[PDB]
RNA sequence: UUUCUCUUUUAUCUU
RNA sequence: UUUCUCUUUUAUCUU
RNA sequence: UUUCUCUUUUAUCUU
């Protein structure tokens, strides 16, 4: 309506980007429209991937702001949350090296820094209904990569002081703000900025595991293990403004439960002269008070998640909520 | 509002996005600067088909005139690889326009343009027995040529038919619509090029690579053959985006279904032809309906479930009337 | 009237170098008025012959859109058709070697590409009252230049590819939409871009048969063949987007049919700096949207052919036609 | 009426200098809203130019080639004993593989939005001698037929570049002054509309492997060399630039030279490049037939002084047809 | 009012920098509309000029050809013992033959619309020396009238360039600048109308073959070679440009030398120019009004600095006329 | 020139007696693999004969009806009326589908 | 198998 | 995401 | 290329 017409190409875009399905969005927009217009690189990455969940066990999904990775995933005991005895596998969107390189010393050779716009996530059922069992809660935990400080007994003596992730703790709680329904009717969800701005992160060296190596889960106060592995395959190559989706699967003992998962992420990169990246880079988009504004309102309206049925309904839902808040202005 | 587009304009706009089980003549034709006479060819192919359980079915939806699908089956989790053929499935009555030999393609028409590309796949197993999902993207798959030398005497240089982009089917490319196999699909088809030209009718062509060329010469990663001169065959290649249907059927899975395609053509008759009689000059330039279609495209996903096939054309007006309507503005 | 101040000089002069007589058309236009700007050479080439025909044979002649050469003619048994054991021979228009040099490897040397604008031809009879007999038939085939694959068993075994004539079948039969007269009353026809736009073609090198040397009729699917003769006197220097007219001539046993045979040819070409051309260029017409819609109307409009008595009558059975659609908008 | 943004953009990437941070833009205005990656390629080169030789550098519309260069002495021009050889753009193996068959396996066609050419003089000003002239040609990629007496008798086809004869004259429409002056230059799509072009696999060398200069017409050949470190894949619809350095006996003439390429190609799903991809800007009348007229208006090159001023000399054409036109 | 299309193109081939793809255009807008070949002629000439000399070259009115040169000792001018060698357009033969009767085999008269020339300095900033001197001379190609003792006693009447003694000065109204700073310059229709001219033949020299300098009055010679190769086709109505390049002793002055000329010939109906031929363009009174205004105001001649900025001194000119007009 | 072949076998159970006017019905029934389709199939078929008056048949036989003009072009209109096929579902639905599309045509007319 | 308007947009019958 | 009344029942802004 | 009515007779756009 008159609401559609007051944002710019660069916002419109901009609002899909972040809440419209994957298929609807075929352009990921000329990123994020705000004060900044400097020269970056939009990445609009989108990961397909077939998975079949382990009966009698519990199985967690993180979607964090890690910039080459999609989700982290691990399965517990059923009927429980991740411990100390947990430890979480990252799986990267295609072409992770091919930004990241494949040693934890050359993630900041392609490009120096970066900030997310969207991140979604949904689940799409293929089990037959004599197969389904189980349940699929979801919610949002703010994970934000801090640091911890501690002496250490050498020779001689210092102190230390690493990265860790505060408010993990949160993943061993469903909080009273969650998605809850049979794993049958699928899920989808979003993630937004926690932030009141879009400020660019930058891109971090070296980081393979959290707690690192040579330091005790104990001295980080992390609830649980990060491990992306082998440094050539996968890693962390930063942290996001953008609260982490929770997401426990139950699968119950005999049941098949087979699905697709997918994963979206706008993301704006500061790409590095030398990168055989730079030439596909533009400048950001100007500023859209409209836009920022609606940004805002959509997201904290919007459900935690919805079923897989409605993904699609979903740009209309939002359609509804801009016109709706934009009325009443 | 929708009356700003001329009677064919308007019918081209159906002919294209919405399957027109309803029996108008077929098309009016393209209401392009083109107004020479043509013949409206509407094809449709209603193929029963059964998936094999293991098996992770490739169906390409290809602007080769005459032949609605070509396919061929990997195994689960897997894609084509050098060792994989495609054959093609004829829409009906192949021979009865190209005739039953390899050099008598262009005797009945000799150019040709296509305007609408569909499909459509409709489950037909019980609830209890499939399994498995249905993944869509769409491949910019042209026909260019490979120009390599060859060691005989006296030694010359080659040049053959071979297709680029096919490498684009080896990966399920992240602009894509993934669902349960239940809940079928429906996807078309757009003109990959800012206009509507006319290409030539092809003669001779049967196998790509072509027979006496080893593959990988040509550089395609995979081979396309249409077998008999008598009953297939390679006529031409339009300028749309092929569409590439992943079906992957888990280990015991029954997934029947029906299979459906629609493919409205403008084709240059001769007047030698019989075909000739049902000729008619191209529709006038309807500038309205040459945007919208543009717009339209644009706007529709990648695919969507079989249900919605219906509410088709009704989504299409919907975009264009909200397209209409920032026109005034 | 208020048609004919809409249209820009070019714009007009366009319209009549397309369907205007030869004689009213003393300015040859700045050229075709569309998108395309860039430097040009406009050039008109006329043919004025007297021919005689051959008595108890009927004579076709195929007018196609080559450079340099007017038409195409060949005779045959009467109340036959062409046949395999047929082939055609070109007329050059004046100075064809001034143009495409003397040697099949020398054309593209004085221009690079090419495109078509108007292809007329008329056959004004010269006979008496007591000496004519016969009748002229005219209709138009989509003649266009393709190719043809096929294998060849040669150490070591190779897969060919050459032009192709395709849509050639056309001219074996007289298609519904015709003129046929008696040969008295003569004939005046023209042709017109069978594209939606006016996209330039490349000029071809060493092409003077086709099928070409080493190739057999059977591997074509040519239902005869095209024979240029000497490349130092002509040759088939590309193939250009406007319909082929064909042209039968029955002449009786015993009948003296003598005529005049003209032919127009608006050809743009794009002059090769070093050429003694060059000097002669400009730059092609702006867009004219009116004439370009006028060109399209007019040209469906006009008849297959007229008789030789209104060639005049031309230019303004045309006039009307533009008024007509011009004043129904 | 006025530009769109990308309109605006597209009409920057055409003319505009590539010092002012030119935004490759979502692409070009047209019909066609159809997936594509911008790609805007940036070569710099450094070169001193040998003297008694006259250079010829041509810009062509050959994907991920920023250049050919070849020399004759001083006076000539190119011919049957002449060899061009380009240089690549960054990154070119990382879009067309290392195989003469494996270009395709990013991108399936491609088409030209811009094509940009510009030499900086790094000489002295008593060491620099010569000349710069340049002037553009329509070359454009056809087909040549001939036949071999092979067993059996078979007839051949192959590429052949038409329209190269005009690189043996300067071309009367051209742009010559001193070579310390320097000198920018750009072309325009040679066709009416915005037509892709596809990837072409196996192109080495023109004439090809096993194929006679003279077979061909091609007044002289085009090498790429190694299939691993370069090739052509693809001929797109741009007139060719042709730059004549005239370096005379004991002339030092260094520079440094530029070339833009703002290209769009169609991105398969399954490469990285996908990802970056957007929609082709909506048709923007406007836009599109300001492009043309800028580009009949505009000179055939100028000086590297009016490097600068040279989007300013567009802002002022781009108001003064909009101006007749904006009267009535 | 304003101008035609035609018109315009007409004021740009007339004054226009050949660097702006300036269109011949369909010709010269006056009362005249019939059929005639647009021909705008182009040559870039690359050349030394000796040390101790003073290079004069003449641009004259003679179709085919470029300039015609001659040099003397520094500080002088051409005598009796002078004569000036053409240099040619680029395919003279192709349009007069190769005979000093077949020129009038392509056409059969014609009429100059431009006629510009500019000079390009190549020399570094240490070499060079000396200085670029312009001005025009109105000369006309009249005839002479001698008696001769023969037998029996005849009059021979002959050609005759009248007003080349204004060579053999520095007319009051001239251009003079450093030779490095270039320049450039034009002529105009030293007549009220675009009359045309016959295709002359047989003139190969002037003074003619078996006449002495003496019988003529013309200071000096003008010979143009081998029939074969170049000749006197006609003499246009356009005052004729002398440039006086002044090289000292060791002084190193190379440059590059452009010539244009729009010329409307009357095509032969047998000739294959024909084909290209058009309608001259319908008269444009305003046009025709700017040409003689623009012309009028227009300096002598003017750096080579200053040859893109010559476009925009023209429009200026042509809006600062059409507004002391436009306000009553 | 047959596409495929038809064969009645031992000519002393089956056999090919004639080739009326009535078109074709066609039935493609795809069963996958590992799927049960059961079902029961009908087939009706109102054939006029002449009896041979030897036959043991005859005596069944009657005069053939009347023209009766409505029917008869009651009979084409439905007949182009009605759909290739119905599903199972509604084949009882079928004779009032029928009696509807008569009343719709009677009454224009 | 259902209800009309509206402009469609072809198509003949009639002056 | 829909429609108002009614009293709610808190809550500030103002005299 | 000419002039309308009339019923045609299809055909979509709208309730
Ligand atoms: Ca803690
Ligand atoms: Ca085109
Ligand atoms: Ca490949
Ligand atoms: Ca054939
Ligand atoms: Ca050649
Ligand atoms: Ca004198
Ligand atoms: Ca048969
Ligand atoms: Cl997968
Ligand atoms: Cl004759």
């Amino acid at each position: 309506m008159a609401a559609l017409t007051r944002l710019s190409q660069p916002g419109l875009a901009f609002l899909k980007c972040a809440f419209a399905p994957p298929d609807f969005n075929t352009d990921p927009g000329k990123g994020i429209p705000d004060r900044f217009e400097g020269k970056v690189v939009s990445r609009k990455d989108v990961l397909n991937q077939s998975i079949s969940f382990t009966a009698g066990q519990d199985t967690f999904i993180l979607i964090a702001p890690t910039p080459g990775v999609a989700y982290w995933s691990a399965s517990v005991p059923a009927g429980t949350f991740p411990t100390s005895a947990t430890t979480f596998n990252p799986v990267n969107y295609p072409g992770f090296t091919s930004m990241f390189g494949t040693t934890s010393t050359s993630r900041s050779d392609q490009v120096s820094s970066f900030r997310y716009a969207s991140m979604n996530v949904g689940i799409y059922p293929t089990s037959n209904l004599m197969q389904f069992a189980g349940s699929i809660t979801v919610w949002k935990c703010p994970v934000k990569l801090s640091t911890v400080q501690f002496p250490v007994a050498t020779d001689p003596a210092t102190s230390s002081l690493v990265h860790t992730l505060v408010g993990l703790d949160g993943v061993l709680a469903v909080g009273p703000d969650n998605f809850s329904e049979s794993f049958i009717k699928g899920v989808f969800s979003q993630s937004a900025c926690n932030e009141p701005d879009f400020e660019f992160n930058d891109i971090l060296e070296g980081i393979q595991t959290l707690p690192p190596a040579n330091v005790s889960l104990g001295s980080t106060g992390q609830p649980f293990t990060m491990d992306s592995g082998a440094e050539a395959t996968s890693g962390v190559v930063g942290w996001g403004n953008m609260d982490t989706i929770v997401i426990r699967v139950s699968a119950p003992e005999g049941a098949v439960n087979s699905a697709i998962l997918k994963a979206w992420s706008c993301i704006e990169y500061r790409p590095n002269p030398n990168a055989m990246l730079y030439q596909f880079g533009h400048d950001s988009p100007p500023l859209d008070e409209v836009a920022l504004q609606e940004y805002r309102t959509v997201a904290r309206s919007l459900p935690v998640a919805v079923i897989a049925a409605q993904t699609a309904s979903m740009w209309e839902r939002v359609k509804s909520i801009i016109k709706s808040s934009l009325a009443a202005a």
